[PDB]
């Protein structure tokens, strides 16, 4: 095992790659929906400003499990990164939603990540989960569904799009 | 021929007179579309503006190809500019829809010289057009794109109008 | 087709989507080698620095290959990406070999979609490859081959790399 | 009781005593370290100061245990801080050897006084270990793993450490 290896469980480490795929996967979905925002017949840039500065966090988050895999001495184990299941997303409105989804789904891995760490009786890996994925995973939920809310209420398509949109930017 | 002339085609030199003559051209189309959004009965400050500057842009390109001429030791052949097609240019989404007709007009003009600049083997040429006209008339085609996109979804006309226009300004 | 499409070929609208899969898949390279060198048994700060931002970059160079196929009009179509050759990349000079043959493999895909271009007559297409991807894949792979020849002389094992490593950071 | 203690299980009131010892005699260890290093015939000033560095954070890590008991309302009950188990420390690398060993057995000490806090219901506790203890427990660790190889790849005696000890400074 490495030198700095203590306490630090194989299902954890394990566990660990499988949640820096997943981030990653995230990244190239906001990605995806970024660009999605800046075709000519879209043209919706604080949408796009959004979704690339979500991509930008997600990768920096796969970043931060990676750091954390070498600080624990596990080995990273880097796997294919799937492109996005759709190549547009709709309006506003549907990316916004497909984003909440995902965000949630994010969220239902790590939990499921703390659970295992809790099991294995790690708090070092507790704590990296609630205070740096946890915490501001929550806060995107909330963000993402008052946006929904708020374009709701504007539009959600045509006029209140166009002006939520500007907001956003 | 002129002291500095060297491996400069008389194809080539008539072809950017003909250039010249239409940037100026569109330059006096834009300046007609700028005051008419300046009438009292249309009263839309930012597509004014909008226009003014792309007439001042197209004038400055007319001057560059002006200076181009003299570089390479041609002669300039000023023609009539002839009157813009329309005295009145309907909504603001129908003088957008026809200055992307003119910009893409403009975008096969400036191609069709970048052909016969290559197939002279004028690489002087090709790079003027490439840097200095092809680049900036693709980043024009896509911003105009990307307005009528905004404003059909905003609009096009009634407040939809009144708000991008504001954008606009 | 889009409002702006204009002399853009579907062939190079789709070597643009394999560019933007393959400068992705070189970020990600770059990304794995980057933390491969903060393993603790590893222990490289200045290789890891170094791949860092090399992943950086090549992530900038498949955006502006996004920004221009909507420039263009065509239409992004992303597409999975791999997961690097190699769990572990050996010495830092085996990393440097291992990126200069990349580099390599990149600029030859660079040169055959500016081959596509040119056969298609697409100036604009060839002037982006000439200006914003070839001159610098150049400029990189020098800077990788000189790095390699320092490394051979100052080591490439033992105290050599360990003071290259320094010099680099 | 004091008229603060709320919570504070008996049984986590000597581990925290045990604790204030453990950490004091780290810092004795690191201090004996630092001033072998000054040693006439030693003279590694750079290893010396990271020792006198470590020396003063373990103290103060001491203090803020002090600071813990106080504030739950547990009395501070002091032991004779043992003798470091060597006079002189060897080489730079059997030094950086021996700094990792004892920074893993601390950590074990405070992996058991959490298991302890946990067990007791005692999340106060539980979050002093995590953010005040563990977090820089798993990074010291990492450090000290990190220069162990740096001192193996560029030495470990002789030339390399000499160069090695520079960087350190
Ligand atoms: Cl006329
Ligand atoms: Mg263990
Ligand atoms: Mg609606
Ligand atoms: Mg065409
Ligand atoms: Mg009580």
């Amino acid at each position: 095992a490495s030198q700095v290896r203590q306490n630090y469980h194989e299902d954890c480490e394990a566990s660990i790659n499988k949640q820096i795929n997943m981030e990653l996967y995230a990244s190239y979905v906001y990605l995806s929906m970024a660009y999605y925002f800046e075709r000519d017949d879209v043209a919706l840039p604080g949408f796009a400003k959004f979704f690339k500065e979500s991509s930008d966090e997600e990768r920096e988050h796969a970043q931060t499990f990676m750091k954390y895999q070498n600080k624990r001495g596990g080995r990273i184990v880097l796997q294919q990164i799937a492109a996005p299941s759709m190549r547009e997303w709709g309006t506003g409105l549907e990316a916004l939603q497909a984003a909440l989804d995902l965000e949630k789904q994010v969220n239902q891995s790590l939990l499921e990540l703390h659970s295992t760490a809790s099991g294995n009786n790690d708090p070092h890996l507790t704590k990296l989960l609630e205070d740096e994925y946890l915490e501001e995973q929550v806060d995107s939920i909330k963000k993402i569904g008052d946006m929904i809310t708020k374009l709701k209420r504007a539009g959600p398509t045509g006029l209140g799009e166009y002006m939520f949109d500007k907001e956003l930017n």
